[PDB]
């Protein structure tokens, strides 16, 4: 069977200028700002009262939500510089049992440092915001989405991974980093999908693995990392224009744009890696260069760009829905 083969001949479904239009005003920036960002501002590195908290307040909204999103604990132990630590990746799948999921994803955790001048590190940008405008995009788009509860389809349907322990605990290494990622990318590799089957993997199952990171910062510039997955850049590209062109953004110019076409210089580690390694097609949604305030205490909410997160949202929720054909 070459089920795993229809996500390379998959084609989106272009919105049309009044579907765009109903999505931009389909999005609340100020919802999400309040409820599924604040929340999240806060110290959250693995096994702290953050921590918990983050997991509690992400699957709260989840739950609130009608589409028939199935939630899911990978809790894990794994030796760490600082000890032993639990780690619990959030997945959260519409129709499981589908062969194909599209899969958004980023890191609930947040970096650890030591509270200099009674500061503490909340990591805005990185990536409270990723998993806002996840939240706010399974809001935004809940009605549509229910739809994918009901003979003329794809077997394809949507996946929100938020990862934990991305980040590393001392000297960023193989073995210190992407704790979450690397544990649940074996597990995938290895448990059979759909059940019962032979050879393939949950890991056939991902289409595409849209990682969002980084994002807040105004002015941020993405480019395009992969040939094998720079068809789905090019949308994004088109969408930005396309919504630009009938002024559905907020202070934006093409000249100043987000999705550049050019390639990047080094490789960049994330969540994607143990993925990508194993032949997921990745679309690594960071910017190059990071935001100034990165690994700063200045990654705070007094720093992130309203309209830049919002645009985001905007491109973000007109390619899944294109994507998921909604
Ligand atoms: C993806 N992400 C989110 N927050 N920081 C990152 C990257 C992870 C990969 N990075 C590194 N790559 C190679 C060697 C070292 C690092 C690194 C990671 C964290 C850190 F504090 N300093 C360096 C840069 C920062
Ligand atoms: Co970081």
């Amino acid at each position: 069977s070459a089920w795993p083969e229809e996500k390379n001949y998959h084609q989106p479904a272009i919105l049309n200028s009044s579907a765009l239009r109903q999505i931009a005003e389909g999005t609340s920036i100020s919802e999400m700002w309040q409820n599924d960002l604040q929340p999240l501002l806060i110290e959250r590195y693995p096994g702290s009262p953050g921590s918990y908290a983050a997991r509690q307040h992400i699957m709260q909204r989840i739950q609130r939500l009608q589409a028939d999103w199935v939630l899911e604990i990978d809790t894990f132990l794994s030796q760490t510089p600082e000890g032993e630590r639990s780690f619990s990746n959030i997945i959260s799948t519409l129709n499981p049992t589908a062969k194909r999921h599209l899969v958004l994803a980023c890191h609930y955790d947040s970096k650890y440092f030591s509270h200099w001048n009674n500061r503490v590190f909340v990591g805005a940008t990185d990536s409270a915001v990723p998993c806002a405008m996840m939240l706010e995009l399974a809001r935004a788009l809940d009605k549509k989405l229910l739809s994918l509860k009901t003979d003329s389809k794809p077997d394809l349907s949507l996946q929100l991974i938020f990862f934990d322990g991305e980040e590393a605990f001392l000297h960023w290494s193989p073995q210190d980093s992407l704790y979450g990622s690397r544990h649940l990318a074996a597990k995938m590799a290895s448990t059979p999908h759909p059940p019962g089957a032979r050879g393939t993997s949950q890991l056939h199952g991902m289409d595409l693995l849209v990682l969002l990171d980084l994002i807040g910062a105004p002015n941020p510039t993405f480019p395009n990392f992969f040939p094998n997955s720079a068809r789905w850049f090019e949308r994004l590209q088109a969408i930005e224009h396309e919504l630009h062109e009938l002024g559905l953004l907020k202070d934006h110019s093409l000249e100043g744009r987000y999705f550049q076409n050019y390639s990047y210089g080094g490789v960049i580690q994330d969540d994607h890696i143990p993925f990508l390694r194993r032949g997921v097609p990745v679309l690594h949604l960071i910017p190059s260069p990071f935001p100034e305030v990165w690994h700063t205490m200045d990654d705070n909410e007094e720093n992130l760009d309203e309209s830049t997160i919002d645009n985001l949202n905007k491109i973000l929720q007109v390619f899944v829905l294109e994507y998921l054909h909604l």
